[PDB]
């Protein structure tokens, strides 16, 4: 009755949540998605026919990042409506709190792919309001289950701050965050802040850290609290940490997997 399993690329993936594909699509045992155009289909036969015919081998929009075989495409919801609606219905299978699937025009979508000889394979994405009244620099972020916990979520979170830095603005993801989203942002913020506290030497204040990283002061402060690296004095949070304790944290298991890093030399972007 609801869609409970999809086939995309060479993956079969079980759903985590309800997504409002049309009812007739839910009745089938699996929904079959083209991994390049994200068209959803009811039958293995319509899928195989589509695979032989569809000419797309990467997302639409502009390739604003490419380094080796990792790419990001910026897709404006106005310009590529059906692709963006297909993407938001795919995403809602894995996101409990996303509420927007059809009214995609106010958004831009950043699609992460891993490229081989056959084409550019979707890993995940984040959407971003073109104008955010609350200064959200991500609306929803989703990594398909077979790619989770493999460094791609860290990449996309960093990429969203690389956009904010080019916009000279701070930003924070829209709440609520998933359980894995919370842990991922906390760990990302902790790494970034701890690296800056090692590097600039050298009394940076919180407002300094916010300008260097585009992380809001509130998210810097909550992170520093979790790390016990702030004192409070006459109504003000103040950084309080030794170079040794910064190094103890940076040496922890949390930060030991080799990251896929955003190389800003490979990012081609200016404010929309
Ligand atoms: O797949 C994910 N997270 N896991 S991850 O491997 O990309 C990751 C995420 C953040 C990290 C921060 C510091 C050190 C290593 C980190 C590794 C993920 C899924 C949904 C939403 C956000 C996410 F980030
Ligand atoms: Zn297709």
């Amino acid at each position: 009755k609801y869609v409970d399993k999809i086939h995309i690329g060479n993956y079969e993936i079980d759903a985590w949540y309800f997504s409002p594909f049309p009812e007739d699509y839910g009745k089938q045992p699996k929904l079959w998605l083209c991994e390049y155009c994200l068209k959803y289909m009811k039958y293995e036969k319509s899928y195989r026919f589509h695979l032989g015919q569809c000419q797309w081998r990467q997302p639409p929009g502009k390739e604003i990042y490419r380094k080796s075989n990792i790419s990001v495409h910026e897709v404006d919801g106005k310009d590529h409506k059906i692709y963006c609606q297909n993407l938001c219905l795919l995403a809602k299978l894995f996101l409990d709190h996303k509420t927007l699937y059809f009214d995609v025009e106010p958004f831009v979508f950043y699609i992460l792919t891993e490229v081989d000889r056959q084409g550019a394979h979707i890993v995940g994405y984040f959407s971003k309001e073109k104008e955010s009244p609350d200064g959200n620099n991500v609306s929803c972020i989703m990594i398909l289950p077979p790619y989770q916990r493999r460094g791609y979520g860290r990449f996309l979170i960093a990429f969203s701050y690389e956009l904010s830095k080019l916009e000279s603005t701070v930003g924070s993801p829209e709440k609520p965050l998933s359980d894995l989203g919370k842990l991922s942002y906390r760990s990302y913020w902790s790494w970034v802040l701890l690296e800056n506290l090692r590097d600039f030497r050298g009394t940076l204040s919180i407002k300094d850290l916010s300008q260097m990283t585009s992380i809001t002061q509130n998210d810097i402060i909550s992170t520093l609290q979790s790390l016990n690296m702030v004192k409070y004095w006459k109504g003000q949070h103040v950084i309080c940490v030794t170079p040794k304790l910064v190094e103890e944290h940076l040496k922890s298991a949390q930060y030991k997997k080799p990251p896929i890093t955003v190389d800003s030399v490979c990012l081609k972007w200016a404010p929309p």
